[PDB]
């Protein structure tokens, strides 16, 4: 590769996406890793490792009907809430990608329809180590084992995200890597119900060039890092499918899991 106006443009495009990513996302991976390795002071987050620490930490760290449920559904609702504010941050980030807004506004909504879920799993890995996950913008940390201990089907909810993350986090990407990767994902041309594929594919080819040069510059030691990273976009499609398939079984047994607390109370009296 050479220093030239083409290489310079791709660096300028990467700089633009980083700064825009730093503005769109309060809790970055650098911040996260700091809190996770205890070399922070911003905040020492509250650790939820059992039912005891759950309730001791819930007070200290939602509508009124949704207040009073099985511990499972209270936490799941914490993930529904976060998943809704995550979508706005990503929509904010999407806007700052050269060419994105200048497309069919129906194509934009489509690219974010299917995009958001993959980005959420991508950025979730940033908040994760082998022991658990940063929640409530880094103020808590819920353990993998506590999450796995929850009532079925909920106790299977986060476990694939952890498996993805371990593999993903071993690539050792930083916020400047992830910024371009995330923009590559959003401008996916092979997505359902798109009018003008071509201009989405054009932006993405430029983003893929930007990513390649980023990974070569930023990861001298590792290699086929570029290809390993495009393969992850497959592990993500499969994880999303499994998440949605799971959310079907969870939106089917709507309040069978929130009733059983009260059926137990009525049972003990009887």
């Amino acid at each position: 590769m050479q220093l030239n106006p083409e290489s310079a443009d791709l660096r300028a495009l990467a700089k633009h996406l980083y700064d825009s990513y730093i503005k769109s996302f309060p809790l970055t991976k650098a911040k996260a890793r700091a809190i996770l390795t205890g070399k922070t002071t911003d905040k020492s987050p509250f650790v939820i490792y059992d039912m005891n620490s759950l309730m001791m930490g819930e007070d200290k760290i939602t509508p009124l009907q949704e207040q009073s449920k099985e511990v499972a559904i209270r936490i799941f609702q914490g993930c529904q809430f976060r998943s809704v504010e995550a979508v706005q941050e990503i929509t904010e980030y999407a806007k700052s990608i050269p060419g994105f807004v200048n497309l069919d506004l129906n194509d934009q909504v489509t690219l974010l329809k299917y995009g958001v879920h993959e980005i959420i799993y991508t950025m979730l890995a940033s908040l994760m180590n082998k022991d658990g996950v940063l929640i409530s913008e880094g103020q808590g940390f819920m353990t993998r084992e506590f999450l796995k201990s929850l009532r079925k089907p909920f106790g299977d909810f986060m476990e694939p995200k952890f498996e993805f993350a371990v593999k993903f986090n071993a690539l050792e990407l930083d916020d400047s890597d992830l910024a371009i990767f995330i923009a590559v994902i959003i401008l996916s041309g092979d997505r359902p119900g798109l009018l003008n594929v071509k201009p989405i594919e054009d932006i993405q080819d430029n983003l893929l060039q930007a990513l390649e040069l980023q990974l070569k510059l930023n990861h001298p030691e590792s290699s086929q890092l570029f290809a390993k990273l495009l393969q992850k976009m497959t592990d993500l499609r499969q994880i999303v499918t499994e998440h949605v398939q799971l959310l079907q079984v969870i939106k089917k047994t709507e309040t069978d899991m929130s009733l059983h607390p009260l059926l137990q109370e009525i049972y003990k009296d009887l």
